[PDB]
This record gives structure tokens, sequence and C-alpha cells, in this order.
């Protein structure tokens, strides 16, 4: 309510309790925590990244993201949970003190405003966003099949309909736009990191093309240790390899495209469940989900580090 350490995490929340709880995050630990706007929803919603930063100009840095697709509402409760946690481990755990001491970690909890709040007030399924344009009646664009990766092959919706509908151009959603114009701008991204649900998968490039990524052999390992890791908790089992191995070909993912821009450690996370919830996990799941999926993020941050 007023105060992170009254806040309840065990429960689903609204695009306004999210937004207060990053500034109320930012006002307790303001030597440690920032917010910052990277741009504006398509309905002019801001769009809001929390910078977690010791010090420095332009150290290497963490992205990750989650809510990129709004009815995935696991990710934007795991990304509140993350945030509070950076603050109560830094100083206290000595691999993740380690961590936050040399790098920045940008994490960005809503990254589909528009759709989050869609999914609170009309439909609860929604997963695209909420741009409109004149040549049809449908509305959104699949915000994972927008960016400048292999956009329009197969692996995504031409009709704009559908709920891969991959947009009319490569970053045509400013959702997508806002994240591509930081990290470029910001050059020393070292890991990229997009969070979705569900199926319980650990996945690396690509999926918009069959070829082997020139370092496949270092990222299998990385992907094989982070799901020991994460399994370690709770026993929750993970499949771990590329995009077009492990689900099926998928053409404009963000990983892609962060991967073809020279960062090595890009991984899209697919939490709980298998099937049984689906996007309606249950909330008594959301802390177990987001303790045990620290445990393999902090795995790939660890990894990147040492670098
Ligand atoms: O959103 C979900 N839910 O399972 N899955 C992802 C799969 C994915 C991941 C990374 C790159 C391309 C495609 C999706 O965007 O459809
Ligand atoms: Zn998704």
């Amino acid at each position: 309510a007023r105060s992170t350490n009254t806040f309840n995490y065990a429960t689903y929340h609204t695009l306004d309790e999210i937004y207060d709880f990053m500034d109320l995050l930012v006002a307790q630990h303001p030597e440690l925590v920032s917010k910052l706007q990277i741009g504006r929803s398509y309905e002019g919603r801001p769009i809001y990244v929390l910078k977690f930063s010791t010090g420095g100009s332009n150290r290497p840095a963490i992205w990750i993201d989650l809510g990129i697709h709004s009815r995935e509402w696991i990710t934007q409760a795991t990304g509140v949970w993350f945030a509070k946690k950076f603050t109560e481990n830094y100083g206290q755990n000595p691999s993740f003190t380690a961590i936050l001491d040399s790098m920045d970690i940008f994490l960005e909890i809503v990254t589909n405003p528009n759709g989050f709040a869609f999914t609170h007030s009309e439909n609860r399924l929604w997963r695209k966003t909420r741009s409109v344009t004149s040549s049809s009646l449908c509305v959104g664009v699949d915000a994972n099949r927008n960016w400048d990766a292999g956009f329009g092959k197969a692996g995504a919706s031409s009709s704009p309909c559908s709920e891969t509908y991959h947009g009319k151009y490569a970053n045509s959603e400013v959702e997508v736009k806002s994240i591509v114009d930081f990290v470029k701008n910001h050059g020393n991204f070292k890991a990229f990191l997009s969070i979705h649900s569900y199926s319980q998968l650990l996945l690396y490039p690509y999926g918009y093309t069959t070829q082997s990524i020139p370092d496949k052999t270092e990222l299998n390992q990385v992907a094989k240790s982070a799901v020991a890791a994460l399994k370690s908790l709770y026993g929750t089992s993970y499949k771990y390899g590329s995009i077009i191995t492990t689900i099926y070909q998928a053409s404009g993912g963000s990983i892609d495209w962060s991967y073809n821009q020279g960062i090595k450690y890009s991984f899209t996370f697919e939490l709980r469940d298998t099937g049984r919830y689906g996007f309606l996990l249950p909330a008594s799941q959301i802390i177990p989900t987001a303790q045990e999926t620290w445990l393999g993020v902090l795995t790939i941050m660890e990894h990147t580090v040492n670098n």
C-alpha cells in the first residue's frame, strides 16, 4: 500500500498499482534505483524502465523485459518481485552484490501497457498491442513478431486479426521501437532477457532461421546450467534449446534481433505452467514461480559478469 514492505506480492495487480510500486521502490532506495521513461504507448501511457545501478558511466548492462504479451500475467508479477529482490539482496548476497558492483540492470515490468490495461478491463486473454490501422476493424500487433529479425517470414501472420500479426513493417509498434532505440543508444548491453509464459522453456536464437548461431555451444551450456539451478528449488522441469528446434519457426522475435545486434547472452524464458492453467496461473504460484526463475536468471547474470 504505502511501503514496498507492505505490498502484497502474492496477488495480481493493475497497471496503476504496479506503476505506484515503482515510485515507492525508488523513493525507498534512491541510491540504487531510478525510474526512466523510454517512450509512450500507442494510447499515450508512459513506458517505464527501472534502472538498478551502483554507479559508473555506461557500465555493461543486462536487459530484462516482461509482459510484452499482456495476458501472460505471471510475467509482470514476477517482474515486481524481481525489483524488490534486487533491493533486498544487494549487499547481502555475495554473488548478486558482485554483479551490481560492476554492471547495471534495466528492468521493464510492463512492456505492453495498453494491452495490460485491456486485459483488466475487457479481454483477459488479449495478447497484442492496441494500435489501430485504417484498412481493418481489428486492433493490435503481436509485439514479439514485430522486431527486425527475419521480419515477415514464416512464423508470423499477415492477417491483422490474427493473434500473431506481425504489423505493417519492422518496429512499427512504438512499444518495440522504444526498446530498440534505448538499447542502440546505450550500446553496452551484454545480456538481453525477455520473459513470457507458458511452457517452461529456456530458449536461445534463432527462431526465424534453422541456421545455428556461432555461440551455440556456449549458450546451450549456459541454458543447461540455468535450468538445473531453477529446478533445484521445487523440482520444476524446463526444456531448453534454440527457438526453432524447441517450439517452431517464429519470425520477428526480440531475442533474434538482440543477438544480431551483438548481444551474445540473449535468452527467452517461458514460465509456468505446461498447460493445466496456461495463462490463468493461480496467484498462489506467483512467489514460487518468481523464486525459482530468479535462480535461473542469476545463473545467466553470473556467466555474463565473468565473460
Ligand atoms: O509467448 C509465448 N508464449 O508461449 N511464446 C513465444 C515464443 C517465442 C519466444 C522467443 C522468440 C519467438 C517466439 C511467442 O512469442 O509466441
Ligand atoms: Zn509471450
